């Protein structure tokens, strides 16, 4: 019994992050075999990230320039490349640490685990969601870049994420492995405004499930709704619309608690309308929509 | 910027994780050099969690009837010995990655990572606090007990608590490495009720100092108060009291963001009195009391 925001045991992680150093700037690298992955804004100075033309400002960088230390040893450089907007550096090791790994992008939504470095050492780890509007609320100060995010299946580390910037409103915006930003967001100091923040709603439905499973009914109403209607309030909420999709996917826990996908749809809508009342829900006053059904399975099952 | 609930990197505990095994039952043990350490409980069948007098339980237990796995391989256990609620299995293999270490027994409102396990794999890691009634509020299934929690500065890991048990209510309890269990409770499947769990007030006004350095500062009042005052207030609210030895505490949050710690307490007599009003601090919509002001320090300062 107990729900609590988990993140996924980091050491897999920890055993992958160095310290890479490009002239006077210093952030966080992966590495995994023979490469190590960071962000291409390690050769700029606070000045470049004004206006940074990368491929120019790449020009003047050699392998030599680039200083990876692992733990409190150097690396040495052979071969560097810029893929979108992470540079790989080649390295003369293999990483004995290497995990099983992949790279995945994932979709908004999806939750994911942040281990936070600075100078390449690790200072902690928290859950997250990649949020609608494309951007996570994490807990990153300077040097945090290059800290990156991932999920385990079982012995498999899928990285998702890497931190590349905070926006001015002190939200965050990264890339997957390949360099690709999740949204619209550039490596450069100019203003950049985030979109809407809306509630991932079939998180919500999943967490609700899982207050079920652990105690907390009060919310349960005698209510139905259908995913039109449902929508309909959803959408004046500022939350997701709710697909099949997402029903489908709920249909274990669903099974579970034998409470249909869409009473559990107009429970939520009669807590949007009348709200908390003073009351919490898994400890929380607020809906919680930073599990996914997947989480939700895998923390009441103990996947280990 | 941003605030988050977060653990520390799990790999050192990961590292430490082994499965014993007593007859029918398994459960997660701790292996540093070469002692095994696990919940006395490990010796139970369901029968005898009832009404167990672990001493004459023992006396039918040998060496060879305690299977300790590393991995998937099996430990050799040469000794044991029973200290309070714990075992202690001597091994004949030092553990390759025993971490720096210290066993502590931490006060009430101390917060520490908890490394969630099932069968000596871990599942998870998350953040908790050691309740004024010396419970916790974890996320615990059947076969997490010898899960441990642990704190850790720069290389050493300080383990202060095992799982040893989950109360009718669904709050948990357990020991310190030592054995002796927080709180009033005993390791029998016998109804056992926790006292009031109050909030932790310097941890609330800790982290009402981490909520103004990252810039939700719209309850900041125009008032102050008196350490009599406030906790009259704290009493009615069922807030832990306020004492000097808290305010010193406070000094370093109190010192970097300007507000003197009785203003902040006069912020915070205000919220209580008022309510949230549908708003949310740091992204919660009540008064988070799981970061103490160490926490709020380290993570606002980027201890790695
Ligand atoms: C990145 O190098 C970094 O560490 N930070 C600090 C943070 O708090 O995220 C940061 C902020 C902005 C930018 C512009 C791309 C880069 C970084
Ligand atoms: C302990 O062996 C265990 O794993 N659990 C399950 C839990 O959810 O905490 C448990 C519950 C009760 C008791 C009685 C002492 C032991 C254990």
């Amino acid at each position: 019994s107990g729900f609590r925001k988990m993140a996924f045991p980091s050491g897999k992680v920890e055993g992958c992050m160095v310290q890479v150093t490009c002239g006077t700037t210093t952030l966080n690298g992966l590495w995994l075999d023979d490469v190590v992955y960071c962000p291409r804004h390690v050769i700029c100075t606070s000045e470049d990230m004004l206006n940074p033309n990368y491929e120019d400002l790449l020009i003047r960088k050699s392998n030599h320039n680039f200083l990876v230390q692992a733990g409190n040893v150097q690396l040495r450089v052979i071969g560097h490349s810029m893929q979108n907007c992470v540079l790989k550096l080649k390295v003369d090791t293999a990483n004995p640490k290497t995990p099983k790994y992949k790279f995945v992008r994932i979709q908004p939504g999806q939750t994911f685990s942040v281990l936070a470095c600075y100078n390449g050492s690790p200072s902690g780890v928290y859950q997250c969601a990649m949020r609608p509007n494309f951007t996570i609320k994490g807990s990153f100060l300077n040097g945090s870049c290059g800290s990156v995010g991932f999920n385990i299946d079982y012995d498999c580390v899928s990285f998702c994420y890497m931190h590349h910037m905070e926006l001015p409103t002190g939200v965050h915006a990264g890339t997957d492995l390949e360099g690709n930003f999740y949204g619209p967001f550039v490596d450069r100091q100019t203003a950049q405004a985030a979109g809407t923040d809306t509630t991932i709603t079939v998180n919500v439905l999943a967490w609700l499930y899982a207050a079920v499973i652990n105690g907390d009914r009060w919310f349960l109403n005698r209510f139905t709704t259908t995913l039109n209607d449902f929508n309909l309030v959803a959408m004046k909420y500022n939350y997701e619309p709710l697909t099949q999709d997402h029903v489908d996917i709920l249909g274990p826990l669903s099974a579970q608690t034998g409470i249909a996908v869409l009473d559990m749809c107009a429970s939520l809508k009669e807590l949007l309308q009348n709200g908390m009342n003073g009351r919490t829900i898994l400890g929380s006053a607020l809906l919680e929509d930073e599990f996914t059904p997947f989480d939700v399975v895998r923390q009441c099952s103990g996947v280990t």
